[PDB]
Order: structure tokens, then sequence, then C-alpha cells
């Protein structure tokens, strides 16, 4: 009976929902207290907007029967099915759409206008996430007998749980947004001057990191597509990817004597988790440890590099979700068991199609949003006024009276 | 084997327990910091008191073989059974008793004496919740072969997971309490003057709302009574009810330019969830969206209305749990598939018995507590002294030294 | 098929992971804000260090085929198995190693150097936890056909989920640490003078207590070793142990009019849970209530006693985890159904072997760490400098610039 798998997917979707709690804590604690309420408002609003969009038409665009191969075109206002796994799958996939979009808020914090962020959320949920999703995962409908692969999927692109599909998409859109709104006031000065701006509730960011970690077990577990005796290995690999991402960054912080090491260590854990998201089902425990640990290190160096580039990513979305997601997606070709690849593929062939997916994601999730958000910003400024930035977005639109 | 259903109910009970974490966060962040520790003490104490009461005799009163039909009279000090689903069921039902009662603390915050609140908790757990529970749900014992319906249940009253039984009961008792202790100092002035009093950790209230949301999946899932292929639809409906409650309130807040929109949006999500609690198993996804969205709107207008009535409900218990619970309970007759009704019932017949349950709940959970708490208050003042209100209940009985 | 049990163990391991979130909240809220970030850094770092150690060799030492009976010697870098339950089991057991060690941070807070704590964590994870674990639980490998019992296990020592193995081990090592680093500045004065030092985010400690509670269901549930119709009784007993621990302390606090009752009540809940950890599978609901309630009372009196001894245990690790763990381990002989004992054992025989395990744990987890940590402290001071204590460990190594 379809019962055990349905129950499994539903519990995994519950775990994905706790990731939304995780992000709210992670982001809100990493900002100053004068912004922390606006952060909270962004994090509940995006969830509601994304869920409404995904239910109304995003699931249709992503998973419906492919019209030309670019997009799906049935499953609007999702309700009834003759596929007894589909409804569980739909709920789980709705939680992934919410995850991809909510990544963006942490990069743009402390100076993006609320309504501006919600419009970006609409673009993510309505167009960018479901269309890329179709291309990578369009054929991958749980319990379906009549599915057709998206075009990247058809070429052999592998992404077990969304290193590219969820995390890179969000990260590319975040990068676009921070380039357009610009750095916080007081972040960068002179030519090479960098000031750190620290959050006011870093303990809540640690809670948040643990909630994200917990949720990631559902994120990866619910993507497995079945139950067999190798499911527990996905969970070990998830644990090792996160813990080695953190451990490696802890070692680096001890070695470098890093200021506010906590932020780097937590980001290391998250980067480790993102990197194994592509391959949790296809690698050994040693390679999970390796891929996660490397991901952690990369997040550390990428944080430092973004600062040198005068790009202000408040919680390090790009180091964690984008650099981690790219690394994980390419790492799959280096480390995964080749039996998970198309029969006619070497590791070089697999590397090339993983790379094509990475580049395609970048062109569509960075290039198109960059152009569209730059256009929106010209007629509807996305950056708050200086007064609102200085007083804090708690005092912004829909907040407190100053 | 009874194994899968038992495991399911136990995991669902775990999820209900995280709702207690949710309430603690939701309430404590919505008060001023000088009250937030007292809030925490209320939220752990009520859980322990309710659990002890329910185990000792509340489960007997609620689910035991009906003595005259008003009350059960076996299952005291719950221990052993020959029903292999009963023990899981008992634990799940204990978590519901704790949920109904803990709703009350959020309405009465910042000026109800701790011991006064614990006495109200005893009244909820010992008398009001289990007796109403018997009348609505007395026959509904998981895996039982020999159960007899309560009298409302027998008449056709439907409440899938406790829009009335849990949420309205708590809300009615909360209303009684706020009318008796009166408004906070500084809340209302002149004839029409209203001051907002904002909480000091609104990010924690967003965390809390997500924890409540997560828990609600267990709340509804554990009430399903079995496993079949339509269980996943309960989870979709739960997701849509919450997300549409929030989305609708977000739209209203954008339209009205509302002050401290975050509080209304979070309350919209919770109201949406409460409304679908009555009918999650019997409605379509579109109707879940509709019922939840309407519930959200109602919570917004009900908040404003309570202020006009000079009734001080700190976290908006009555807008969320009582107005949401009533709306959901009546909505069941409008929207649910008629195959879930007694064979001899039109939608009008179903509307009338839903209404009878609503009114019966009000008379017993508002009318009786109003009379008993007004009596208690005469000999044991439930409102703190002005000094304790001003300094904060952190400095009250069992708190800090001033 | 092994499927349902594997899925069960994996969900239980997820619940154990939320206990790590619980500890982070419980500890960080119970310290002053100038220490709360260091607390968070300790709580994520220890998790990563323990996981790496347990994966690399701790699981080998604890559960590998016994070399002389003191220690295991295979399962290094855990990867592949022919036991289809082993991988799930390994992940669950990794979470237990992390739990035992992370207990220590709460006792030593506000004046132990970060690197000093991480070294103690290495000692816990690398030597103390896995070797004691072997002696108590070495034969208890899920789904194994060829296991040999550890020497205490062989003598009849019973510990269902780790009242001794997890909680007493951590508590003994915590005691050693607080004796060596000494009391916080301003805690004790004159000869009998005691100042309370209160945490700055006690609401977060209530959240933490609920997260711990929730996790404990997985902690006990995942230790059951199978699925049968008595599993739900483990969950009832867990609920009752916690709720009676809290309720009993609430009564005592009301009776004594105790200052900052919240801290005692939360600790009562945790102590109740620790005590039932030894016996959740082998006692009635009444005895769970009794054992938990007594555990709560003991935690209250033990807190007061430690102060009289001028021992500074910040969050009351020793009252909760050590006194609770000892009480629970001995209580098993008094209350458990004798069918769970070796056939040739009276309750007196069972009491004696429970006591031998308690004493053995103390000699090895207190005596050896006391000697080794006193030695480490001579060449690498574990107590922060007075300046760092006064300014707060947020400004310590790896923290903020002062
Ligand atoms: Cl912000
Ligand atoms: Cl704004
Ligand atoms: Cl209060
Ligand atoms: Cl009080
Ligand atoms: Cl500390
Ligand atoms: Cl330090
Ligand atoms: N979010
Ligand atoms: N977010
Ligand atoms: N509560
Ligand atoms: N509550
Ligand atoms: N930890
Ligand atoms: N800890």
């Amino acid at each position: 009976e379809s019962f055990l798998l349905n129950l499994w997917i539903l519990l995994c979707a519950c775990l994905v929902l706790i990731m939304q709690a995780g992000f709210t804590c992670f982001e809100s604690g990493n900002v100053r207290n004068k912004n922390s309420v606006n952060v909270a408002l962004k994090n509940v609003s995006d969830f509601c907007v994304c869920a409404v969009c995904y239910w109304a038409f995003g699931y249709a665009l992503m998973y419906g029967n492919s019209i030309d191969g670019i997009v799906g075109a049935n499953g609007f206002f999702y309700s009834t099915t003759t596929n007894s796994h589909e409804t569980s799958f739909f709920l789980f996939q709705l939680m992934f759409c919410c995850t991809s979009a909510t990544i963006i808020s942490g990069a743009v914090a402390e100076r993006m206008r609320f309504t501006g962020y919600i419009l970006v959320t609409l673009l993510a949920a309505s167009l960018i996430y479901p269309l890329f999703g179709h291309w990578a995962w369009g054929g991958r409908i749980l319990g379906s007998e009549t599915s057709t692969p998206g075009w990247l999927e058809q070429l052999g692109f592998i992404d077990f749980a969304g290193a590219t599909v969820v995390h890179s998409v969000g990260g590319w859109m975040a990068l676009a947004c921070v380039l357009i709104i610009g750095p916080r006031l007081g972040r960068f000065n002179n030519k090479h001057g960098v000031n750190q701006i620290f959050g006011d509730n870093l303990p809540l960011t640690a809670l948040g990191t643990f909630l994200l970690f917990l949720g990631w077990f559902g994120f990866n577990g619910g993507s497995y597509g079945k139950i067999d005796d190798m499911l527990s290995s996905v969970f070990v690999n998830t644990a090792l990817g996160g813990t080695f991402g953190g451990f490696v960054v802890l070692l680096i912080c001890i070695w470098q004597q890093s200021l506010l090491s906590i932020r780097f260590v937590l980001n290391g854990v998250l980067a480790g988790l993102v990197a194994i998201t592509a391959s949790a089902n296809s690698i050994s425990s040693i390679d999970a440890a390796t891929i996660g640990g490397i991901s952690g290190a990369l997040s550390f160096f990428a944080t430092i590099l973004l600062e040198k580039c005068k790009i202000d990513d408040v919680v390090s979305v790009v180091p964690v979700h984008l650099i981690g997601g790219i690394w994980g997606t390419l790492a799959l070709a280096i480390f995964a068991d080749g039996q998970y690849f198309i029969a006619g593929n070497s590791r070089v062939d697999q590397f090339l199609i993983q790379l094509l997916g990475v580049v395609t994601c970048g062109i569509f999730a960075f290039g198109l949003p960059y152009m569209l958000i730059r256009l929106l910003n010209r007629v509807y400024p996305l950056r708050v006024s200086p007064r609102v930035e200085i007083l804090g977005l708690n005092f912004g639109e829909f907040g407190l009276k100053s």
C-alpha cells in the first residue's frame, strides 16, 4: 500500500516547514534589533505568498505536462488526482518553492523595502523557480506513470534535492538584489575599508541553524522517491555534510583567530548541508564528509571575497546557498557512484552536464532577475530611504510609528 | 498490524507538543520584557497541571463510558488497556487538553496573577474541557469496538480536530477572564482612546507562529482516526488554510497601511488554521483556501472590534481561536462534502446542529466560567496589584525581588 | 521488511537533534547577555566535534567487537554494512554521543575558555562516553546477530536510554569541570553568602525546555529496539515523568514562595525526563509519575545543596542530569517489572548491579576526567581571565573586539 510512503513524505514536508522557522531565526538574529521585526514580517509573508502562488499555478508550471518542454500547463489550483502519491508530493514541493524564495531575504536585509521584497518573492515563485524546476525536475513526479523529463533532466543533469534547483536559484536572485540595492550604510568606506555589522540576537541564529539542520533531513529524505534499505545513508550523509562543514570552519577560525567566529561556523554547517543536497543519495560517508568540509571552507573564503568586492550580503546567502550549491552540483560528478549517471556517461560527461545546469541556472536566475529587478527599481525604488535605514525598518512601511 | 497507526499517532502527539513551544514563544514575544518571564512560567506550568489532571481523571471524564451521557466515569490514572490503539490515543488527547487550556494565558497577559491563572487552568482541565469533550467526542475512541456517542455527537455535531472542542473552549474562557480582570493600565483612555501596547520580542512571535503551524499538522493528522489515501488531503488543507489566512491579512494590511502589520499577519495564519480544524478532512483545497482566507479577514476585523468594545485581549485569542473556531465550525455546513454528514441531513440541518454545538459551547465554556471566575475573584483577586503591573509580573509572585 | 523500523529510528534521530537546539536555548537564556553568544558558539561547536569523533572512531570504540571487553575495535569511518538496521542505528547513536557531551557546557558557563571547553568535549567524545558506552551497551546493536555484551551489560546492568550512559556521564564530567574552574565572580561571598545570577533570556529557556521534552520522545522511542504494541507506553511514561517532575517542583515553589521559580520548574521537568530514561519501557504509568515527581523534588533540593557546598553549576546540570540519572538508574530496581531483569535476579540483586553501574560511572566519568582536566588546567588554564569574565565571554577568544 501507498500508505508508508505517503506518511513519510508528509512527515518530511513537516520537517521542511521547520526550515522556515529556521530562516526566520537565522536572519532575524543576524540583523540589528531595529530591523529584526521587519525581518520577521518578510519571513512569514514570503511563505504565505509562495504557498498561494505554488498552489494556484506554480506547481502546474513546474510539474505539468510539458508544453514545448519549457513549461508545464496543467495542475492549476491543485486539488484531486488519481495518483495516490501526488497530493503528498505536491505539499512537499510547495515547501521547496517556499524555501528557495525565502533564501533571498537574508542577503538584502536592513535596507530593502518590504513591498519591494514581496515583488521579488512574486518573481521567484511565479517564474524563476517553477521554470528552472521544470527543466531540471519536470519528469520527476512521485508515483507518476506518464511523465516526460525536462530538457536539462533529459541531458542527464542530476540534483537529488536542489543544490541548484532550490539553493542556487535563491542565491543567484539574492546576488542580483544586493547588487541593485547596494551596501548598507556604514558597511564599506574609502577604497578597502570594511566595517562589520553584527546582529543583536546571535543565540537565536544558532537555534535557527539547528532548525535548518533538522529540516534538511526532511528536505533530503522527502526527495528520495521511495523507500529502500539505502534511505538511512541519505540521513548519515546529511549529518556528515553539515557537521564537517562546521568542523572545518571551526578549525579555520581557530587558526585565523577570526572575529565573531560563531557566524562563520554556523554558515559552514549550512554550506556543508547545501553541498550534499545534490548528491546525498549517491556518495559514501567519507565523500559526504569531504564535500561538506570543502563546502564549509569555501563559504569562509567566499564571505571574505564578497567583502573585498564591496558586495553586502547580510547573512552570507551567496557563500552558503550559491557557492555551496554550485560546489555541490559539480562535486556530484567527481564523487558520486557512476551507476547513478546515464549509462553512456563518463565522469567528464557528467561534469559537463552538471556545469551546463550550473551555467543555465546562473543565466536564468541571475541574468533575467538582474534585468527585471533593475527595471522595477527604476520606477519603484527597492532600497529604503536613508531615514528608514537609520531608524530601522521596524519603523518602515507597515511597522511602527516613528 | 496496529503498528503503523500507533507510530503515526505518537509522531502526531510529538507535533502537538511543539505547539506548546509555539504558544510560549508567541505569547512571550507579544508582551513587554517586564512580563515575558511570567509568561514563560505560565506556559510551562499550565502544561504540567493539565497533563497531571488529564492523566488522573480528565481522560476518564471525557472518554469513559457515559454516566447519564453528561460525563465518562472510568479510565482514571490511565495505565493498561486491551485496546492496542488506546495508549497512543490517550497521549494525543492529553496534548489536546493542554492545548485548549494554554490558549487562555495569551489573552490575560500582563495583569493576571500567576496563582489566579493556575486556578483557571484547573477549571479548564478538570471540568470545562473534558465535559464538553465528552458531549462532542465521547464515542470517538481510537480502535474501540464498544463506544457510545456523546449527546451532541449523537445529534450529528461534527468537529474533525477541535475548532469548537479545543479552540472555542479556550477562547470562551479567555473572554470571560479578560472581562473580569479588566484592561491593562494604559490600554484605553477617555471614551474612544486606544493605545497599542507592543511586545518586545516580535521575532520570537514569528518563530512561535511557525511552530504552531508545524504542530497543527500533527493536531489535524492525529485526529484522522486511521490511515487511508485521503490523509494527505488533510495536510494540504491545513497548509492552505494557514497560508490563505495570512495572505488575506497581508493584502488587507497593505491596503489599510496597518501599523504593526506583523501582528495581524501572524494572527491571520493562526485564524486560518483554527477555521480548517473543523473540516480539514471533508473539504476541497479551494474551500480550504476560502475558509482560511475568510478566517484571516475575520480575525483582522475582530481585533479592531474588540478594541472598540474596550476589551483587552493581549495576543488576540478571541479573534483567532474563538472567532476562527466559530467560523470554522459553521463553515463546515456550508462547504463540506455532504457524505460526511448523517444520511438524513441537508446542509440546513447540518448548519443547525453545528450552530447548536457553537451555542452550547458558549453557554458552558463562557457562561459557567464567567460565573465561577467572578465568584473566585471576589475572594481571591485575580488581577495583580498596580505596583506589580507597572514593575511587571517578572517581579510578581514567584518571580524576581524588586 | 526492515523499512518501518529504519524510518522510525531516523525520525527518532531527528527528534534527538532538536534536543541540541533545546540545549542551545536552555543554556543561552540562562546566562547573562554578555555570555550568550559564547554559549551559542559552544553549543554548535561541540555538536560538530562530537559528530566527527563519533563517526571517525567513537562508534568503533563503543559498539565494535570487544577487544578484551574494555573497548570495541572496528567500525572506524562508519560507511557500509550488511546489517540493514545498522546505518539508522549509527546515526541515532551519534546523536546520543553529542547529547552526553553538550550537557557539560551549561554547568561551566560564564567563565570557561572556549578552547578549554572544546578540549573537554574531545575527552568526552573520544574516551569517556564511548568506553562507558561499550561496557553498558556494547552488545546492544540494532539488528545484529553476532553481538557480545559489555561487562556491565553482562552482569545485568539495565539502562533503557541512558540515565547513566548519557546523562550521568555528562553530569559527572560537568561536576569535575566546575570544581576545577571554580565559581563565577560574585556568586559566593563571606562563608555562607550566596548571590543568584539570573539569565537574561529566560523565555528562551522555556522554549528550550519544550524542545528538550519533544526530543526526549525520540531519545526514548529510538532506544526501544523494535516495534511492538507496548511502544506507546514508553511515550506515556516519558510525558508523565516530565510533567510530574515539573508539577512537583511547581508545588514546592508555591509552598516555599521560591525566588525565580521558573528556573526550578523547568529543571524539574528535565530531571523528571532524565529519571525515566532508565526505565521507560519497564514501568507502569503510576510509577513513571512517581519516579519523575521524586526526580523533580530531588533536583530542587540538590540545587540548594550545591549552593551550600559553594559549587557553581550555572544551569543545574548536576541536579538534573546527574542526580536525576542516578535516581532513575537505582529506581529501576525498585519499580520496574521483574520480567525485565535477568531470570536469576531479585530486586535486591538488581539494585546491587544498578548501584555497581552508578559507582563505576562515577569512578570513570568523574575520577578520570577530574585527574586529566586538573592536569590540563596546570599547563593550559581553563578559566577565562578576570577581564574576560567581567566584560563577558562574548568578548573572549573568537568573539567580539573589546
Ligand atoms: Cl530587514
Ligand atoms: Cl520597509
Ligand atoms: Cl503575563
Ligand atoms: Cl504575578
Ligand atoms: Cl559561556
Ligand atoms: Cl573565551
Ligand atoms: N519565509
Ligand atoms: N527568509
Ligand atoms: N503551555
Ligand atoms: N499559553
Ligand atoms: N551542542
Ligand atoms: N550544551
